[PDB]
DNA sequence: ATGCGTATCT
DNA sequence: TAGATACGCA
């Protein structure tokens, strides 16, 4: 129920993901079913995901 | 029906 | 600042 955390572990595995896939397939769902984690959202990585490519910027 | 991207909210 | 929610539109 709280809020999920993103830990420098966790961020590390949606980094190693989302270096795997490329820019292309990089989306959402595609990052989530190869992180493999447990109770992970699609809504938690696309929110993930915007900060990340705001961060890239 | 599904899910990505952007804006917006807490 | 980070993470959640809303929604337009492919």
């Amino acid at each position: 129920r709280p809020r999920l955390v993103w830990t420098p572990q966790l961020h590390k595995r949606f980094v190693d993901v989302v270096a795997h896939l490329g820019i292309k397939n990089a989306v959402p769902k595609t990052i989530m079913q190869l992180m493999n984690v447990e109770g992970l959202t699609r809504e938690n990585v696309a929110s993930h995901l915007q900060k990340y490519r705001l961060y890239l910027k």
